[PDB]
């Protein structure tokens, strides 16, 4: 009844979405690794009269699921999507996507750890990303590569019109009491990554985290203490 929504009201399978600012959605869905429960977010930008998608919902039927849901409440049509890295919570879907007609991006390191990983890869691949600090345009939004962090190959994705920042899976949630899952990051890096994005984006008037609940720009600040903390 519009308040964010928490991994305790999603079932798994069921896609909601929120809406941040003019023309930008998150959407929220809910799935099982390892035989735990986690929310993750996704982004939805008005592209005119289409919409770009960022990021998969967590697999194939969630994936569905979303596409109904913006369907139902949008009713645009999705012609194009990124993924941030290379894990499930951000491809998984990606061949419902291309089934549905949606055209589907990532960098060429995303694509290769994906296809590596057995994880669903998308079509076409973003150049102009491979350095720290590289920036690209892509729809209403720009594209950045701040270096590793959760991921070698996690980007940002920056919503001008609004100011909004999402941050994918190298931002976390303020109420986050570890750096999530690391089995993928470089903890030594991700500060100097998260202070890329500080620097770059510092206009930022909502933040989107890749799992969890938006804020503002003490997100950044927050990932970075809790990454130290975990490296520690
Ligand atoms: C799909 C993805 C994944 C699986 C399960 C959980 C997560 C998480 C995750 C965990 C805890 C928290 C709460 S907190 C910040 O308070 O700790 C969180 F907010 C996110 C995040 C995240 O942190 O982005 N991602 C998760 N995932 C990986 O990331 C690595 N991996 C193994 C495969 C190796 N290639 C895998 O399956
Ligand atoms: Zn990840
Ligand atoms: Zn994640």
């Amino acid at each position: 009844s519009g308040e964010y929504p928490t991994v305790n009201e999603i079932p798994v399978g069921e896609v909601r979405l929120y809406q941040i600012a003019d023309g930008v959605w998150s959407h929220i869905a809910t799935q099982s690794f390892d035989g735990a429960v986690y929310p993750s977010n996704g982004l939805i930008v008005r592209d005119g009269d289409e919409l770009l998608l960022i990021d998969t919902a967590w697999g194939a039927k969630n994936t569905a699921a979303l596409l109904a849901e913006i369907e139902k409440q949008i009713g645009l049509p999705v012609t194009r999507a990124v993924s941030t890295h290379f894990h499930d919570d951000r491809v998984g879907g990606v061949d419902v996507l291309r089934a549905a007609g949606v055209a589907t991006y990532a960098s060429p390191s995303t694509r290769r750890l994906a296809e590596a990983e057995g994880n669903e890869i998308p079509t076409h691949s973003l150049e102009g990303l491979s350095s720290s600090g590289d920036a690209v345009r892509f729809g209403p939004v720009e594209l950045f590569y701040p270096g590793a962090a959760h991921s070698t190959d996690n980007l940002v994705v920056y919503v001008p019109s609004a100011n909004v920042l999402y941050g994918g899976c190298a931002v976390h949630e303020l109420s986050s009491t570890s750096a999530g899952n690391v089995a993928d990051a470089d903890l030594a890096e991700w500060p100097t990554s998260v202070e890329r994005i500080q620097k770059h984006y510092p206009e930022a008037e909502v933040v989107i985290p890749g799992h969890g609940l938006p804020g503002g720009l003490d997100l950044l600040q927050h990932t970075a203490n809790v990454v130290k903390a975990h490296k520690n």
